[PDB]
């Protein structure tokens, strides 16, 4: 048997992040379904007041431009959540072992993945929670915007919309981000057998996990795997989004420190 | 949900299915690649030179483009008579099996091509030639690295050892995938789709029970198919505005109208 060491893992993955992670699904779940009401943002009158009252870090002005500021919001976010990421990686048994150079390479590839999927924790099809489940901006408020910024918004809410419907709790997800991080397949790896090694034990654990956690659900741990297709997908569609903003607007200039900080 | 006996008789089923519906296997391809035959050797195409020669036994680079093209037609029926065997298939919403052929074939054709390959070139004619990937890769213009990425995937494809019985069954998971653009009805494909799914999983540990979570790789495969299908498309676009000396079947222009 190796039950209980798989169980262990999984414990040990579970306990880890909800130390590194802000607001878990279970609590953002709560928020959002209605079971200390978010300040809600849902035109800009609304987001005028809540940065004025609630003081929103992020979408707080530093380009004067409603659509700008929120975009650039987003990004500002996803560097925050990085170093989350960073650390949460440093707690995976074998991680810390692998080449320095990999360790880089692997949270360098895996990031825009994991941030999605996490993203989507936090999600449902009318909007998105904000500082840490203060604030709430709707989907239809992010669409809206103008130019490229409201197409470049709702590609996430589908996703995370398609994500939901496998309910993933807290405990599934935390194996689920090790499994993502552990891909031998990134480009620039120098070893990737170990990396691989840790991946075999990491999907013993989320299969075995999906199994006891989700008896009923048949083969949630294949349709889960199946899902790594749609995120590597819509991160290259990512890209391609993110240059076409670079190549057409003018008004996007932050000081310089800020553009080296949050480059990404 | 489904019993051990029942999931080894839909396994049998495939790979018999399978059998009947692709010409060339894998395991008549190894054999033929592998030599140390004298019956099942192929001609082997290096050059232009040897080019000329091959048609005698058995522009250069639109010569080759629509040699696949026409492969790849043929390979399309191959698998749309394979999907018919596949049980609750016929089944479905019409609609819905036009849609899953759609989406499909291209992934299939990319898997199946594989078993053609090492990481030196490809069986053509049904076995009767070897093209190599050195020729291919260095054809001109946009063509010769439109070949190499088959080569590229292959050659990963290829270290997980799946023989025929397990492709059949992947074959299948590939195209009940109940995710494709415009489904109507979902429901019915993924429940198909998941008794596929017991059956690649039982398959894969009894046949390769030292291959430690050769599923899940398998799964995270399917991702590099979707990669390269895309990638496929956006170069056969650029091709499709240099090159009216190249047209393309209207089967496969079918298939890509609006993906
Ligand atoms: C820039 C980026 C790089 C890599 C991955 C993604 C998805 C993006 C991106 O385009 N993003 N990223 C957020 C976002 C992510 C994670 C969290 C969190 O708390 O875990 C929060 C996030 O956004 C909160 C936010 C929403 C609106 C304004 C300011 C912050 C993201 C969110 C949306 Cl709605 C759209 C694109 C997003
Ligand atoms: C044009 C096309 C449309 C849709 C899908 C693909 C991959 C292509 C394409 O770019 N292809 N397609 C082959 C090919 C596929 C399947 C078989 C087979 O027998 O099952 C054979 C194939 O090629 C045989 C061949 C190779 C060289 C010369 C003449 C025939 C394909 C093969 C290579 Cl090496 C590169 C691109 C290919």
């Amino acid at each position: 048997m190796e039950s209980a060491d798989l169980r262990a893992l999984a414990k040990h993955l579970y306990d880890s992040y909800i130390k590194s992670f802000p607001l878990t699904k279970a609590k953002a779940r709560a928020i959002l379904t209605g079971k200390k009401s978010p300040f809600v943002i849902y035109d800009m009158n609304s987001l005028m007041m809540g940065e004025d009252k609630i003081k929103f870090k992020h979408i707080t002005p530093l380009s004067k431009e409603v659509a700008i500021r929120i975009f650039q919001g987003c990004q500002f976010r996803s560097v925050e959540a990085v170093q989350e990421i960073t650390e949460y990686a440093k707690s995976i048994p074998g991680f810390v072992n692998l080449d320095l150079n990999d360790q880089v390479t692997l949270l360098k590839y895996g990031v825009h993945e994991i941030i999605y999927t996490m993203l989507a924790s936090l999600m449902n099809k009318d909007g998105v929670l904000i500082s840490e489940g203060q604030g709430f901006m709707t989907r239809e408020f992010l669409k809206s915007l103008r130019k490229p910024f409201g197409d470049f918004m709702e590609p996430k809410f589908e996703f995370a919309v398609k994500f939901n419907a496998l309910e993933l709790d807290d405990s599934d997800l935390a194996i689920f981000i090790a499994v993502i991080i552990l891909s031998g397949d990134r480009p620039g790896l120098l070893n990737v057998k170990p990396i691989e090694d840790i991946q075999d034990n990491l999907l013993q654990a989320l299969e075995l996990q999906l199994k006891l956690n989700h008896p009923e659900s048949s083969q949630l741990f294949a349709k889960l795997l199946q899902k790594m297709t749609d995120l590597r997908q819509i991160v290259t569609e990512h890209v391609q989004l993110l240059q076409v903003i670079k190549k057409t607007e003018t008004d996007m200039s932050l000081h310089p420190l800020l553009q080296e900080i949050y480059k990404d």
